[PDB]
């Protein structure tokens, strides 16, 4: 009952037995880590609550390269294991505590009760490590406010799936939520109420809860467009509409619009440690602009006559310009990419539309840049029946293009919009068509036997209602 | 914000203010109804703390008829009230308690707190009664078994939402958790586990819990297909398949059926105190029944030939007397009047294909049968977006016809089958949506104002919220 399927699993007939006042997890003799390391620490105490809730004594823990312990996850961080059960010692062993961290929550998918509440496990030997290093959740706090509390439930969802990055898209059109210090007028005149906002410390508790799992933070602070909310309390920043709505997208003529996120970015990258920040740059609306007298006047002064695609690609060349001198790296929507804007080397471009993805996937790729794809991943966009088949069925490397292109791509994103979702909703909605996602972004690519899939999820998704993820039915049938 | 709109609402601008330790709800000294009335006690204790949680100081309610404080309510039970809230004292008059507890639900939904939280309501006259009598939900607790407690939280958002019928498919072809205290095999076998059952005392609570609020339970034994749980308890009941699985529907030639199904509908004419029971008849498959050599010979020996519609009609025909004789009332999926089966006057027929229902309804009722409608109002089948909006919109007496036959429509209902439904999902899944059939089956043909109703009910999904049950958003928003 293994989810993701792990690259390689041997097991034997041999089955051990584990007596839960008798099982410890501990660090090996010869580790990187020691009682020092928390992270290591905390997770073998909720695995032990997870687990339990001929005699395998002990699993030890052993970390050989530097442990990386006290450091933030990236793109880059090692999640290789291995792990050997045996009597009396079993033993897991990882480059890194990332590693570790997803070989305890495989360990934990293979202690089972017997018919007479035995707890037993089978000898084996699991070799594991992820197809693509970009697992992602996408969750939206501004179409509704989410209490942390459930952001919280959703990164320990997160772990039992092995997703390793939380996309929060924390602002939007409807609200703004995030509390900023720099600016405390972005909250208290744009989030929907004094109670629905994220204080400094609660985004804090978000990044060290994910931190605790290997999880990484993307924050994305969506310009030029879906920026309504910040108007209420970022005086000038929007463009006033002369008719159809009331303000449009950011006003990117104005010194103090960039003088207002040189300052607000570099706030953004002190808040949150992860190398990227995610700078959105979809679905921008020209209308408003086209109607501004003023942006008209500012249009002709560089020769752009009347091709808005150059003042937005203007807009997010000096926004990625501010990211680059803070030495973050930048993530974008395709749109940006698409509307023929100058990107840096290393610029991520998240591949969203669903239109002839695989051909925007060639394109991307092509011209160097590396590429997450969410396109068929849209969570929010719920149907009849069994849907978690079609994301799992999603083969992300059939796209026209070289092995070098191939290596551009890093990842995907599962993500689910809030719009229609909110607390009532989340979790059934996210689980477990979001595992579909996670074993094809985690097992290789050739694990995609229908019916093992089933046999598998069923069971991984009764693990989650056991461990107080309401995960929803695949199908009809019963737990336990 | 009132949901559903009742029939007639008149307001004055003069606000009066309620005092929850000094605001009693009590019977008028002219009511049929006293002390002894159970269920209007209990629902004033209940309204009391859903309204708080120049004064009115009390709210009188007059029962002007008998009661029917003890009974059960029917498909005739007059709903029919009229408020009039003023100083000192509102009055609520009703001809029976059903009437008063439509009453109690509008106006706990007329008091609300200004910007200091001071309690207020305006000074006003409501004379409401439904425009349809049958307003139901259908759950299924065979698909997933759903415990006793979410079924009591659904009749709590059913009259916050004045829905009067529980239609419970309670058994299905995956499970059998009735416990029938006459064929205890039944459940023992055909349940998923013991644990996963309703006992005689669960379903006496139910139907308890129900009539307290007004709502019937219309219990569904579906035969003669969708049965396959049945037969694991009751030996020889299912057809043998000779190859494409193992066991089909129930058979129709064997004397042991009958006698079977005699025993277990007077059982089930004792449990279950409503009027009606609903037979079935749906999705029946021949294949079975056509590869049977001993139903062949059945067939032959009364000249059937290949039509195994005519054995159907036979297999109904012969439950449908059953009830008759029995003094029951029946109700029937359209597949039984489709197939062409001899139904005696009274049969209700549940039209539920959403292919051509209008004009379904149009042959139903011409050939003199009441007809209640579930096509258009499939709740299991879920989309993205606003899809209240589309059960809303449906008019349900657009269909060709007489005035007669336009009488026969007694109303309709929501379907949440449970394929893909059970406890962590079925909550945010049947609310809102469920709100916008029980405002076009209760409310006026001509309330259809989309925006007043989308004003309305994103705050009646909110009160649905502070009372505990978590209906799902609308759009986005916040509640508070
Ligand atoms: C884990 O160990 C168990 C117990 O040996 C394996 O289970 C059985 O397999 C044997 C032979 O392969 C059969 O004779 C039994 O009927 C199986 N079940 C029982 C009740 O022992 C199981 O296959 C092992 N897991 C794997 C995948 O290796
Ligand atoms: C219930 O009473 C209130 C208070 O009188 C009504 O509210 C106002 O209506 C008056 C005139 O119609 C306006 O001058 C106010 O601006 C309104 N609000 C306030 C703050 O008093 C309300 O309309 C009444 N409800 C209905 C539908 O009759
Ligand atoms: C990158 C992106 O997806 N932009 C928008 N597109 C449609 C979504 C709903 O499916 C959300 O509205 C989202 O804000
Ligand atoms: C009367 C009826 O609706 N029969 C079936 N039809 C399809 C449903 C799913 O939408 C359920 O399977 C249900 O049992």
């Amino acid at each position: 009952a293994l989810w993701p399927l792990p690259l390689s699993v041997k097991m034997t007939p041999n089955l051990l037995h584990l007596a839960p006042e008798n099982f410890y997890i501990s660090h090996s003799p010869n580790s990187t880590a020691g009682p020092s390391c928390t992270l290591l620490e905390e997770a073998f105490r909720r695995y032990h609550g997870y687990i339990f809730g001929t005699q395998v004594q002990q699993l030890l823990v052993s970390i050989t390269l530097q442990s990386e312990c006290d450091a933030f996850p990236n793109i880059s961080s090692d999640e290789s294991y291995t792990l050997l059960v045996k009597e009396p010692v079993a033993v897991l062993k990882a480059n890194r505590v990332w590693g570790a961290l997803r070989g305890l929550e495989t360990f934990s998918q293979l202690v089972y009760q017997d018919s007479y509440g035995t707890f037993t496990i089978n000898e084996s030997t699991i070799i594991d490590s992820p197809r693509f290093s970009h697992r992602g959740i996408l969750i939206d706090t501004s179409r509704h406010y989410l209490p942390v509390k459930i952001i919280l439930k959703t990164l320990d969802a997160m772990a039992f799936n092995k997703f390793n990055v939380l996309h929060w898209h924390i602002v939007d059109d409807q609200s703004f939520p995030y509390q900023s210090i720099t600016f405390p007028e972005l909250s208290n005149k744009g989030s929907y109420s004094l109670s629905h906002v994220y204080t400094p410390n609660d985004v804090r508790m978000v990044i060290e809860y994910a931190r605790l799992r290997g999880i990484r933070v993307l924050p994305e602070f969506d310009t030029p467009g879906h920026t309504l909310s910040w108007g209420k309390g970022q005086k000038d920043l929007l463009t006033p509409c002369y008719s159809l709505d009331s303000f449009g997208p950011i006003n990117p003529t104005l010194n103090t619009t960039y003088s207002f996120l040189t300052t607000f970015f570099k706030e953004i990258s002190e808040v949150f440690p992860d190398q990227f920040i995610h700078l959105g740059g979809d679905e921008v609306e020209f209308k408003c602009w086209e109607s501004n007298p003023k942006i008209q006047d500012f249009m002709r002064q560089k020769g752009f006559g009347t091709d808005f695609k150059k003042l937005e690609s203007f807009y997010i060349q000096k926004v990625l310009d501010i990211i680059a001198t803070i030495n973050k790296g930048s993530i974008v929507w395709q749109e940006v990419f698409d509307d023929k804007a100058k990107l840096a080397p290393g610029t991520i471009v998240e591949v969203w539309k669903d239109s002839a993805y695989p051909e925007e996937l060639s394109r991307v790729t092509a011209s160097g840049f590396p590429v997450i794809l969410s396109a068929p991943w849209y969570l929010d966009l719920i149907s009849y029946g069994q849907d978690w088949r079609k994301y799992y069925k999603v083969e992300p490397l059939d796209f026209g293009g070289t092995q070098k292109q191939k290596q551009l791509f890093i990842g995907g994103e599962a993500c689910l919009w809030g719009e229609y979702v909110d607390a009532t909703n989340l979790t059934p909605r996210l689980w477990p068509r979001a595992s579909a996602v996670g074993e094809r972004l985690w097992s290789s690519k050739d694990v995609r036997d229908m019916d093992d899939a089933y046999d598998r999820l069923t069971r991984h998704r009764c693990r989650m209602v056991e461990r107080g993820i309401a995960a929803q039915p695949l199908y009809a049938g019963y737990c336990n």
